[PDB]
């Protein structure tokens, strides 16, 4: 029942081995091989024979992070709902409802560029493409985000694919522990003594219960969170149905990476062979080796060879000069295919990008919003779980309607004056209504209704 | 308990050796090998046979330093909050609160170009790229930043990665010590001698404690600084989980550098072989060597060879003429790969850039702001917990708002007149509000409020 | 499906041929009289006796 036992039970060594292999292919520093026992010393990393994968993964990480979190544009849009309109008023922000929503949106979105959150997002994307699994914990106090690799946490899923139990293992100094706990149990540990802090997440009565234990003794009070409000977010790149752990990007092109590594090693060996230089001396030629060795300044060395031919000493023409061009060409073809696969626009990526911009940004938007505006937390789900958001590329929605309105206005300017001047039988209101209906523009959001039009018809 | 013992315990020779190898591959002057015990004499630096790594490191470090600290524009900005408004106002700066904040940010950012701070920042960037570790101290009295390499300081971390103990070993002149201390212990050393000033940083009750001792004798008091305002700032490029020292960017491409070094050595050897000139003389050819060695004017030299062929004395064409082009081509391919890896726009670099822009800039922005305005220290330290800053590329967030406002204004200019001229049923205020909400700009921040609008109506 | 099967077969053949081409091994002729012990060091410009 201890968290150590659950972590041991839910751990999958095969996933760790595959993640280590993929990291060694792309970026060895992303995930090492159990460096906990090295006491914080520089472990020797066996870098792969090719560095193309590192560049490809770095470029893909930068592009994906930029796409998910655009600069100068918030990543989620509040939908126009009366419930949101009633709740935004009690936020202490002046102006109209649209202005208040825009202000809250921008303030919540800017939090990702506030305190080491962009680096956390980049590391999470790197882990998700390379390792395939990632976990973040948004600290409510400071507001930072911490990213943990698969080596530090384990997940248990049901048959459907929901989250059942998440256990996190992190090594921290004894200073973070409460003084009473150190005095009671860990009396032989100094301030800088490093100890394990197991964090457990369990689902019970459609809520997530979070509690921590040190040396199989619980610390603090076991707090509970609902699924939508759980600070810990589990992220998967490509999740096979029925599998607890997801699959990374580079796993799709594992064979190509292996072929590239083998070809690069062979190319290195051939370059080493070509760099070899030595002069072969033929005794039958008769070249004066004792005087030919010095030479340099162009002396007259006697040789018994036929005039105009080789004296008898010649640089060895190694046969490795060829097959370097062919190896380089094949490596170039493989690298071109990989670059095409690593976008070196959200089309080379399948459902993985859609999964990322449906759950990660969704709960990030909630946590960021409640951190900036604590009153929003009650009105969001505690009051009435009705307010909806549009994360990811779906955020750029109302801009499409603005462009559609612009196109409809252009069509109106092109059409209506002609029909107006042609005859008085035409109805301008009917024409503009027809154009707006054809372009699917909501006229009620930009035109006076009958009630106030009659009010301005009398008061004028 | 002595700082010397702690420095010896926390030092990792493997990290130092790896840093020395990386520095040898790259700029060799960045980190040498224990030249402390030589009395400042010139040491023979065994430069690598390659010269591309130095140029790549120089260009990359210059570009990264430019990116982190853009010229003219501030590298950090203040978020708008009523807590910050009150604190900023009580300084004596006239104008609006936004103008005061902009001036404060500009003045704080300008200090990096004042007193050898840009040079120190670029040196720190070079150390982080090559060595992977650096230590920065901001002298709050004078206003200068000092950078120390990994050889002169040690870092101890817990499992999570938080800083626990840092010991700095630096060599200073004997005159820098106080007169009382000199009369007490160092009474046998004149002005121009060398003493080892040990500086230690300890985490005790979430407050860094800084004290210095020489020869196991504490000097002066022990000032204490909290985490957010410790002048010492440890910097790491790529921090492996559980380790104490970060890893540089050069380590990611160590194999490429080793291959380049081997190929450069082979190319140098082949160039030396090809540069060799020596003449071969055939005894059977019957060439008059005594007469032929003078020549150089057109003299007639008797020979027994067949007419039109080589007389018997010919320059030896060795086989190393070829395989120079192949070696050069392979070296060019490796250099192209390295240059692509060394971005010869912040995408080739991994999460290291994001970490630096989040930690190094935030700490640096605080110290300059406090140094420029001493009263600003207690503003957001004692109180004002809501005071936040945007650093790095996230600081250019309000320019995005200006761009969105520009786009929204263009859309309104294109749309509103057409709808207004179409019919009187439209509501111009509703159209403007809808467009601004769609574009996400905070409308209430740039227009009249309802309360003061009636004041204009009351006052006509 | 046939195109995919042909692509798979050709990719397997290409991988096998790449493995074959990546193979490096040196062949030494006993009749050539090459000083193999001295020639295996080389890499600097040493003079190695041969009977070719």
């Amino acid at each position: 029942e201890s968290l150590e036992s659950l972590f041991t039970k839910d751990s999958d060594p095969t996933v760790l081995d595959a993640a280590e292999q993929f990291a060694q292919w792309t970026l060895p520093t992303v995930l090492t091989r159990d460096i906990s026992g090295m006491d914080g010393k520089r472990t020797s990393l066996h870098r792969d024979y090719q560095s193309t994968g590192a560049v490809l993964v770095n470029s893909a990480s930068t592009k994906v992070t930029n796409a998910l979190f655009p600069q100068g544009a918030p990543f989620f849009r509040f939908v126009d709902s009366p419930d949101m309109a009633a709740a935004v008023a009690e936020l202490g922000i002046n102006g109209t409802v649209q202005s208040q929503q825009s202000q809250i949106e921008l303030s919540a979105s800017s939090l990702v560029f506030s305190r080491d959150n962009y680096a956390a997002s980049l590391r999470a994307v790197k882990l998700l493409m390379v390792t395939g699994n990632a976990l973040e914990y948004f600290d409510e106090g400071t507001g930072r985000s911490h990213i943990y690799s698969v080596r530090e946490y384990t997940v248990r899923r049901d048959g459907s694919g929901n989250i059942l139990r998440v256990v996190l293992k992190e090594r921290i100094a004894a200073m973070d522990l409460p003084q009473e706990f150190r005095s009671a149990h860990l009396g032989q540990k100094d301030d800088y003594d490093d100890v394990t802090l197991y964090t457990g997440i369990c689902l019970e009565d459609n809520k997530f219960k979070i509690y921590q234990e040190v040396q199989q003794q619980q610390i603090g009070d076991a707090s509970t969170y609902p699924i939508d409000e759980c600070p810990y977010t589990v992220l998967v790149w490509n999740l096979v149905n029925g599998e607890h752990y997801g699959r990374g990007l580079v796993e799709d092109y594992a064979g190509d990476f292996a072929r590239l590594s083998v070809l690069s090693q062979a190319l290195t060996l051939y370059e080493v062979e070509a760099a070899r230089l030595y002069n072969a001396v033929s005794a039958g030629a008769g070249i004066d080796v004792d005087a030919a060795q010095a030479a340099e300044t162009g002396d007259y060395v006697q040789t018994s060879a036929a005039p105009g031919t080789n004296p008898g000493i010649w640089a060895v023409e190694n046969g490795s000069d060829r097959k370097i061009m062919s190896l380089q060409s094949e490596i170039s073809m493989i690298e071109q295919k990989l670059a095409r696969a690593f976008m070196y626009a959200q089309n080379s990526l399948g459902d993985a990008y859609s999964i990322l911009s449906d759950h990660w940004l969704r709960k990030r938007a909630y946590l960021y919003t409640v951190y900036q505006y604590p009153p929003m937390r009650a009105m969001f789900t505690l009051g009435a779980t009705t307010i909806q958001i549009l994360v990811g590329t779906a955020s750029l929605n109302k801009a499409a309607q603005a462009d559609r309105l612009l196109e409809a206005s252009q069509s109106i300017q092109l059409v209506l004056p002609v029909l107006q001047g042609a005859t008085k039988r035409t109805n301008p209101d009917a024409v503009v209504d027809f154009i707006l209906d054809a372009f699917g523009v909501v006229s009620s959001k930009l035109m006076y209704t009958e009630e106030q039009l009659k009010q301005i018809q009398d008061q004028q």
